[PDB]
């Protein structure tokens, strides 16, 4: 016998269509993830014109289309980014629309160039559509995708929340944020400029003949040969090439392309060399629902469908930079993705009240004692309050958790043989909450601001003015949540070269209040936003008015999970049993299952108990 | 054996049609769905010719037609358009007949070109009608468009309208609007130019020039190798070449086209390569009937066809956007489908009188609380009522409906041994009635007007003057139907910057009253319509007159489904049954159709119940 | 074994004649319906010549003609159209021999481009005529179409009439109005020229050199590969091409056309590929008569017969247009197909004395008010009444239906366990008469007209004047017959905006009085028929001199059926038996063909049951 796709090709002979719909789509990096959906070949089912073997469930569209522009198009902005390859799913309507594809390697390299050269972008294309490749609505889901989802259903059972949340967010690792419900198969040819942009400032019909030159250089360099063969019309042919900045020349599917093949003959090479040149899809959570999961019962398919809706959504929700897009404002703040609507700022200096913390030991008393290395007082007064002119913000109250043990060991001896030792290692887990606070001018008569310093670095990030886990020349450090360390000096000479202009704390839950004269949690303006640590799935963020933490390079994406499993209390034991002599026979049955053994002068006997929870 | 279509390829050895109807189509976006027809292979059946392999229930009608134009055609607004390749199925005659095809990609590129270049359009083609493929009036329906309609006549037996209006939502996005059934098998070459408008403006006998100078550049295109060898006939050749805008050629269907292909070899490539260049069909609704559905009774396949064409009128309704449609006019909205009649407004400025919902709790009392985070008063009065100067507008009124949570456990001991917990967690619903209002000046004499904002945001919606979910500087939020938070700031100095002229709210059930000084429902004149949220099928929507809101780019379709499936009233019981001891036997039958099992120490039995309503 | 088609086919390897009769044909549209005739290929016939397999009811005149125009055919006005490809079936002798073919894309191409240009327009061809194939008189009818005059059949057996009439419009949407009994199979080629109605006017010297310039300029097309290497033999032919508006060349068979395929080189590809260049055939309601249905009754099938004929008779009477056609009128009627006998009017103003409507009810008392969501009194009056100035018009008179809903519920328990609930729901429908009435200037003083608009919107239908299903501004709107809502105001000053000069309301039994100083139902004269809605086959239709409701764009047919499946009394009962206890069994018996069953603790029994009037 033979089955699966072979089986089709050997009575065939013909391929497989590479295009398929039904899997797992990044939305905000555009790459695609694993296989959601199931493709069987079972029934050797054939396009209709009889070309490519596709799968049981899916059906195509014949629209052998082809399009030709003679002209470009402009993109004088990168706010209102085109994709070219994965438009359609990129374009939805949801809270996000603004920041899908803004990861993509294809977006982030035409940011750079826009900005980097003060440029504009036209694009011409030649683009070849062939197929439409959609999923029938009665498919089912994949083998690993089910079992996945079976797993978090388990945890939402027994009733462990944090357990299932951190497995929802390595679905989202391995499986995006979308399904691909329809893929468009075919071929395309890119031409990418990019201009200055004082060449396009001239007129209205300047734009016209600026746009007409692009289409007339793209048709050039597909049929010369790279020779200067080229039917140049004008002088704007030729004053178009000295304002050009970059020129890329970008094939997707089909032969490769080389300067010189012609149009006729790189429309021959479509045939077997086709890939995806637009998506459509829904979220990731449209499919857990009743229908896709019939050996569950009704409302745990829906924790299951709400608890991965929440780990998209949180998703991209980290990965969302506010902050001035406008490149000509002075306050411009590379790396932002959304428009802020805060281009102008009025440069108010601030007064930083210092930061202090509480502790409250709840459990694991006389062990740790949590409640010392996990105390911040202010400096400026010395104790749990702000001073005088200022008044105390509380950022954020969490639960922490540590780790103690204990090892009790006692031996016995029975008849003068058989020493028995065993050796138990019990590990408890040791909570304290928080509550971290922060002070603000809110007498608007200080002296002095006090402590001219605020930038951060935690156990996972670096301090950008030492680009170290270190403080600064004549600075001391105040600590905060669990790993936060804030460098603080307030000599007002040896702090001074150092000292940047502080802007505020805000998280998820809680706003500043130097934007108002409750809080907005935007930024006081001026500012850029910039993010402290993570503290189990809420998100801090300081504001600042550098440059120094501003440019750079683009940074990539924040994955999942932005958790950890948490600890859990556990126990090991060790027996051992050491006969002290020959002439000395041992018997022992291990189990109820087991049978009778004859038994070994040393044993070592192990367990390991673990409770969640 | 063998079976299906491969049993007819292997005796007749020929291909099949590609071009068949019976498929479902969106008739809003010009997509083709899942096939709602069943297509059979069991007869062998060719076309008279013998070329193409046909299903059973499929007639074909020879018409080898071949159209050749001299000639242009001239589009100089996008309210008339030709589709040019749906166009049959989108000129029917219904409520929603300016609507069909206006969220195409075909459409939304020629708009965008007529709009941002002010321009007009040409359009020549050469079109090659090969074949008629019909269906023949005694057909039956597909599998799976029947199992999803036997779900819905499920819900309709139950009395469970909100399950089966949220099932009836999800086979138009699946099956689409319409079901075609007739195409037009062909091939066609299209060329589309974009001219300025005041290149046509010189008299009707330059008309009839402008348009055989396009289908002259046509021809010259095809022939001649995208060299210039034209024979560019006079000096209104070259005048026709610096007035064009865009100039796109697009093949559909046959081989693809690169200039210099001969009209003579592009048509030798017709044959196997066949794609629907028009379509014909008839409303989803139709084919609901107790003819196709045998095995259902009368009255209730009159409940599945009703519930999918108001389904279907829901989609046409929420993705209509009036306005004014004259790119000439001062008050021009961009993202508007229907001419709204009225594109010369008096720029009157309005008086906001503020909002105010009441609440009144329905059942599930002493537990939510659902009448303290559901209300809201007037800011100008501190009380449900509107200020001296004003008068009450009712908007919407509709139940709200949360969920709460019990969990009781006891334990049980028996015998010293065995001891029995049940944790037993009672999920219930409780409702509540809210009442939203609206103030509207009535008295004319106001002196200040009030609360100076009328921008607003969802829990699914952003802001547009802050692009984000959030106030400006200085607001503050007035909550509103279930999340609606309205900004509002009366403060004249700080609030000016961001206060945009309000116009007035109005849904599916009330008008505002600020266009007769019942209601019209329309908008003053001058404003622009945009949409809040959805309340559970109705909308509602909001006039502003900034200029913000109107431009940007043209939105995708709404898909379905509107609507979310209600809650239901749970029940979760875990019972665990230790045994403290060996020596102990067990034996446990779990019910009446198990047999007798032998026992183990940990049991734990679950249980899942859940009561529709 | 191996039957049909392809047993012919492997035994004598020729093709199968593509062109055949017996289909059915919509006169209006020239398109071709689903067959109505048996195609049975049993015999293995051929034609005599031995090229094409023919079924065994059909026989075929070889008749190998071409013709070749040297000249060209001069058609300056649409009123006399010829279809150039089924001319034979559209100039039957009958009442709406002008209607034929007036719905065709290629009238109505034709007529949009000697109205919208002030074109004349002229055709050359050349003909290749090769078969007449046609029926043989003692042939049957097909399964699928027998199937459905005996479903229509049914319903005439039970008294069941509008079920009946409803059936025989979608035979007509299915099968079309005609059945084709003689086809021509062959090719053409086709020129067709559209010339300024200014060229033609010199003399009838000249239109005998315009008419030989046509057939030289599509000589030199076929011949001259698109080059102008053309024999223009003087200046007049210079001068035929300035003057040329729009020049399609359509070829219909054979292979297809390119500007450079030789004379000689067309016809060779004529065979294999031919098609229906002319059709003659019959009124569908011929084929229905005591021969083709032998298997019933004599008088019964002369009911199907008569029951078809008026349908037919309905759908040519929904797609007439009278008005005026003439083009240099002032009052030129575009949208119109009918010669209206009136193009020189006397712009009589009218007064429009407003419309009320009565109601009683029949049936349902007290549980609908039928007669208080259908009535409607004068505005001018108050009363159901015209004012002294003026007198009451009788429009149309019918019976409206609506439904309403009894839920009844009792509930009955047996030696304490055995719980039976029966839920029984009665649908009963509600009847009510309306007379509609209309108001006409009759004592021929008024001092003011009153309520000065004329516009109409149904529940199907939009107001042109708002493009909505809403008033204009200052407008209310009065009911009438089911659905149509009256747009009117009397306030002389916002109201003359918008007020059109009205003309009369007329239907098909009455006729307005406003023609004559019975009556006419014609129209006043320069006023434009434009039909309101469809009050259960009879069309109510209003007369307005806007021009604003004139021109547009030319609409499509209005397809069959008119008219709605009525309602019927329905009962709906649902019994659960709920067993509160184990140690009960039960057993049932469902009906007298079941066998004894082994009951279930929750039955849920259902029944549906419906009695026709
Ligand atoms: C960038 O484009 C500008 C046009 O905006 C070029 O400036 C023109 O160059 C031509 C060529 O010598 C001159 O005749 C014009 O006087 C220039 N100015 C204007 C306003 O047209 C400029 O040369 C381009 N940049 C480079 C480096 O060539
Ligand atoms: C756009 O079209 C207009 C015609 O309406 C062009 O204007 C004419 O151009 C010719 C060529 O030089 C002149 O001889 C005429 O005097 C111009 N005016 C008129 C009223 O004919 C115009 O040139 C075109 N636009 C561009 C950018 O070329
Ligand atoms: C349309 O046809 C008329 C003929 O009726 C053309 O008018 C003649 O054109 C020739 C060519 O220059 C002149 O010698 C004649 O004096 C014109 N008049 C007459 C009465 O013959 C007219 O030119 C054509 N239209 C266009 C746009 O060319
Ligand atoms: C699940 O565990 C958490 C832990 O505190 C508890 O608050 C909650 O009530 C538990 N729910 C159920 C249904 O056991
Ligand atoms: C269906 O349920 C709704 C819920 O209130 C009720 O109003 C209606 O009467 C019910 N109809 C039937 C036939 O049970
Ligand atoms: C058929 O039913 C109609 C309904 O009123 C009645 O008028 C007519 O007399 C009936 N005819 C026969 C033959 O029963």
């Amino acid at each position: 016998d033979e089955v699966g796709v072979q089986k089709c090709k050997n009575a065939l002979k013909l391929p497989v269509l590479e295009v398929l719909p039904g899997g797992g789509w990044d939305n905000l990096r555009n790459v695609d993830m694993g296989r959601v959906m199931e493709l069987t070949y079972s029934n050797c089912r054939t396009t209709e014109d009889g070309q490519y073997i596709i799968p049981d469930e899916i059906f195509t569209i014949p629209q052998k289309q082809s399009n030709l522009e003679m002209n470009s198009e402009i993109l004088e902005s990168w706010a209102n980014y085109q994709s070219s390859t994965s438009y359609s799913i990129n374009t939805e309507l949801s809270l996000f629309s603004k920041v899908n594809g803004k990861f993509s390697t294809e977006f982030q390299r035409m940011k750079t160039l826009q900005v980097k050269d003060q440029a504009i972008t036209t694009r011409v294309q030649v683009r070849n559509l062939v197929y439409t490749v959609k999923i029938n609505p009665t498919l089912e889901l994949s083998s690993g995708f089910r079992k996945e989802l079976l797993d978090i259903s388990d945890r939402l059972e027994n009733n462990q929340t944090r357990m299932a949340t951190y497995l929802a967010e390595l679905l989202v690792l391995n499986y995006g944020t979308h399904v691909t419900t329809s893929v468009d198969a075919g071929a395309a040819l890119i031409q990418e400029d990019h201009l200055r942009a004082s060449f396009l400032q001239d007129s209205q019909s300047s734009r016209s003949a600026v746009t007409a030159s692009a289409g007339l250089a793209f048709q050039n360099t597909v049929n010369f040969k790279f020779e200067e063969n080229y039917t140049s019309q004008n002088v704007l042919t030729k004053s178009y090439l000295s304002n050009r900045t970059n020129s890329r020349v970008q094939s997707i599917g089909g032969v490769p392309f080389y300067p010189g093949i012609t149009l006729q003959a790189w429309q021959q090479g479509i045939t077997n060399h086709l890939v995806a040149i637009d998506r459509s899809g829904l979220p990731l959570h449209f499919f857990i629902n009743p229908n896709m999961l019939p050996d569950l019962p009704g409302p745990l398919v829906k924790k299951v469908s709400k608890t991965v809706e929440t780990a998209v959504k949180r998703y991209y929700t980290f990965n969302t930079y506010p902050g001035c897009t406008d490149l000509n404002s002075p306050n411009f703040n590379f790396q932002a993705n959304t428009d802020d609507g805060s281009c102008e700022g009025k440069m108010t200096n601030f007064s930083f009240g210092g930061v202090y913390q509480e502790c409250t030991q709840l459990s694991g008393n006389r062990d740790v004692l949590l409640c010392q290395k996990l105390e911040q007082k202010n400096p400026l007064t010395g104790d749990f309050s702000c001073p005088s002119g200022y008044s105390p913000v509380h950022l954020l109250s969490q639960i922490h958790e540590e780790g103690y043990n204990h090892l009790e060991c006692h031996r016995k001896c029975t008849l003068k043989v058989f020493c028995k030792t065993v050796c138990e290692d019990v590990f408890q887990v040791a909570k304290a909450e928080f509550r971290a606070f922060w002070c603000v001018a809110s007498s608007q008569v200080p002296e002095n601001s006090g402590l001219l310093f605020g930038g951060l670095f935690s156990s996972k990030s670096i301090n950008p003015m030492t680009n170290a886990q270190s403080c600064p020349a004549g600075y001391f450090p105040l600590r905060l949540f669990e790993n936060l360390k804030v460098c603080v000096s307030q000599d007002y000479e040896l702090g001074s070269r150092f000292a940047v202009p502080f802007g505020g704390f805000f998280s998820c839950t809680v706003g500043n209040p130097l934007v108002d004269p409750p809080s907005l949690k935007k930024c006081p303006g001026g500012f850029s936003q910039h993010p402290a640590l993570i503290s189990d799935g809420c998100q801090v963020s300081y504001c600042v008015k550098s440059g120094l933490f501003t440019g750079g390079s683009l940074p990539p994406a924040r994955l999942p999970p932005f958790t950890r499993p948490p600890l859990m209390s556990q126990a090991a034991t060790n027996t051992v049993i050491v006969t002290n002599s020959e002439n000395a026979r041992s018997w022992i049955k291990d189990s109820q299952t087991h049978q009778w053994r004859l038994g070994e002068p040393i044993e070592l006997r192990r367990a390991m108990n673990v409770i969640h929870g």
